[PDB]
């Protein structure tokens, strides 16, 4: 088998192109790089620069109007020194964000925006390959929950699947290094593409039809990861995921993604 | 802002005195040192003491039949050699605790008693100097699950913030690290108070008017901790939980501590 | 006391022999090997031969068919190179396994039934010594989810407990390490016996009858771990398990183990 990451237009995916391909990229790999998405290094660098700005230029106090009260890295700023200087983060979600100016919201708003745009098409398209309808229907289960964190930094990773549907990352030496054919291969950045993981979500709601695959960090640069992850509510059939790889400790013959992973989410497992 | 970790007198704090500069400081910086708290080097000394004697003196026997089936560091004794030879624990709660010998109970169940009593006290200010009055009553929420644990000593601890409401800290180079203003500051020992962490809980019950410093051990010490911790069915607001920065998937506009964290305590949370 | 791992004779223990040497083992020690109990190092050399041949000589096509889309190593096959090349690994259940071929399935099969009959015989055994009762009943509480792991490989583990029932352990300079009487004592091979480790369920349902012994992988070789691991379902008194020493954040005077460790098995807990 060909180890190689394959790459897809989404046009040409909604224009039902290379839907064999497709399928068999989820199942075997798990992960492509997308194109004609929406998302360039364009929009990245005016999100980039500005979010930069703040990093560098900002003060102590403008910071903390943005900081959570608990270090969460939800929402907000997030860092003898501290770990700042070793990595900023800054998140971001449909609502109750933190923006620290009227520049900042305004490009940020767009930028996540289309990610979130971005990563529900895609997720549209990983279900319609795999005649997939999660119950309660497609649009309310992608009307969810999604995460955009964005990290600024000056092995380091250990290796993890993600537990979101999908998750859409955007970078600008390979740091990122994901499992394919047996192997972990390089990641590099695409100015033209976003890269698409797929998680345990996809996994499951797909019936086992989409592979989690596995991924890490190996020994200055950003990365902008946009976790696209079901509602607390998301349904799903017991011993269907019991086919498919789920360790579930779960009674009864159906149960939510809150019943699954808790009361608060969770955004990987380490493998 | 100045980055000094401030002292607060209970006394004065349960005399109105200070509010301004309390709310504050819960605000901007989570922790502090509290005087006049029933808590001094004296009390610690003395269980302190015979603890330790325990510890060194104590026979394996003696130490087995204090020793829980299961090694969760909830009551009792907990530790090629082993671990003890690395650290030596003894824990305690409002019950079912484990006991060596007579003089050990009585010194022990005052020193508890005391730090329970400084705790909720603590705990009480901070609510209504946040104007705060928790689902089911301030008395109902402060007789809660308490956990002590005395550790003995012959980097260290990655960083993290409690899980409780507060945590209180008594010991005897300056190990314990918080974060302050952006940077990890000293907290050395002060035999005249008690070293004070607002923990999640406190985030969450105020709707987010405290903060959940993070903390860390930097690179022969005793540590006495005391973690106030609320009962399993302690409620609260979803939609509020999330507007401080609390990531969770929790299905409907009200919840516990046990929908949110589960079915066996977590005391911190890696950040 | 003797801190050697004491070893019996299944056969024995259900003639009613050594109540109270097994007893007095099961809590001061909770481990020791198990004699006459349908497992021997021919069966494992079997199944070890025909499963360590795919390892090696298994392409990468026929892993394929026999991996998980989520790499959660609970059914089939897990592993600039990857991590196989550290540790591969094969696991199964009482349904939804993958097996690679005919001759692979006939003999882990029969491998898997009786290292599931064993542990449930033993945990039998280990219910009736301590005179207890599962509520629901003995079989309905042994007729369970077990898991079976078998890793070939080319600190290692921290010191954790499990969270099963009973754990059987088959190998092949001495690895494994397990505290008894405050010391990490050598687990060598017993090509005649079986390693047992009761997990926190069994100090669970008898009431803390039973200690859950730490063990870690002290710094080429071949293990199987068996865990005999309860249903979701499996009900238990909360203020009991209070009792001995279980942390438990549960409302309410009965709960399940769903309730207790969620909606995903977990196998172990550090300590
Ligand atoms: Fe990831
Ligand atoms: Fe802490
Ligand atoms: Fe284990």
């Amino acid at each position: 088998m060909d180890t190689t990451v394959p790459t897809f237009s989404l046009a040409e995916l909604q224009q039902g192109l290379h839907q064999d391909e497709f399928r068999r990229c989820l199942r075997d790999k798990g992960l492509f790089y997308l194109t004609d998405c929406g998302l360039t290094d364009t929009e990245l660098k005016s999100a980039k620069d500005i979010v930069i700005d703040f990093f560098e230029h900002g003060s102590e106090a403008e910071k903390r109007a943005v900081t959570s009260p608990v270090p969460t890295m939800r929402r907000g700023f997030t860092g003898t020194g501290s770990y700042s200087d070793y990595s900023m983060c800054y998140s971001m979600g449909t609502a109750d964000n933190l923006f620290p100016s009227g520049d900042f919201e305004r490009i940020w708003t767009q930028y996540f925006d289309r990610q979130y745009t971005a990563s529900r098409a895609v997720a549209r398209e990983v279900l319609r390959a795999t005649g997939t309808e999660p119950d309660g229907g497609v649009e309310a289960f992608l009307d969810c929950e999604p995460l955009l964190r964005f990290r600024y930094f000056p092995l380091r990773m250990a290796p993890h699947y993600d537990l979101s549907m999908v998750t859409l990352i955007q970078q600008t030496f390979v740091s990122l290094q994901a499992e394919v054919g047996g192997a972990f291969t390089d990641l590099p950045y695409r100015p033209d593409a976003v890269l698409v993981f797929c998680g345990a979500i996809a996994t499951l709601v797909t019936g086992g039809q989409v592979k989690a695959p596995r991924h890490h960090v190996a020994a200055s640069r950003t990365s902008s990861v946009f976790f696209l992850r079901p509602n607390a509510d998301f349904t799903f059939s017991v011993p269907l995921a019991r086919e498919c790889g789920f360790d579930v400790s779960l009674d009864g013959e159906t149960a939510t993604f809150q019943d699954w992973i808790g009361g608060n989410y969770v955004n990987i497992r380490r493998a």
